[PDB]
């Protein structure tokens, strides 16, 4: 499913993402936007290390979910990577929360640092009723 901007904003809010570990809803929107264009079916194989990024937040199989084909991978969110490909983002949101509970917080995603950190992200939630 490819979410519409405000549709996603309210969906994330209902899921408890607004201010989760100090991260605003606009930051999460900027992340999802740059990671997958709000596409839950998005995937990216990394030939260099044999891992794959899954879903709307492009979560990596080396540490967060199990796909059975990533060498010596971990599964910190304790989910099949398949769970990160559902139209319903509840499992993806649970996993994203798990990622940010670690030291780096939202910085765990390099794309967030590149296109959201120290940027004006107000535009991502304006007019969404959040």
């Amino acid at each position: 499913k490819v979410f519409e901007r405000c549709e996603l904003a309210r969906t994330l809010k209902r899921l408890g993402m607004d201010g989760y570990r100090g991260i605003s809803l606009a930051n999460w929107m900027c992340l999802a936007k740059w990671e997958s264009g709000y596409n839950t079916r998005a995937t990216n194989y990394n030939a260099g290390d044999r891992s794959t990024d899954y879903g709307i937040f492009q979560i990596n199989s080396r540490y967060w979910c199990n796909d059975g084909k990533t060498p010596g991978a971990l599964n910190a969110c304790h989910l099949s990577c398949s769970a990160l490909l559902q139209d319903n983002i509840a499992d993806a949101v649970a996993c994203a929360k798990r990622v940010v509970r670690d030291p780096q917080g939202i910085r765990a995603w390099v794309a967030w640092r590149n296109r959201c950190q120290n940027r004006d992200v107000r535009q991502y939630v304006q007019g969404c009723g959040v």
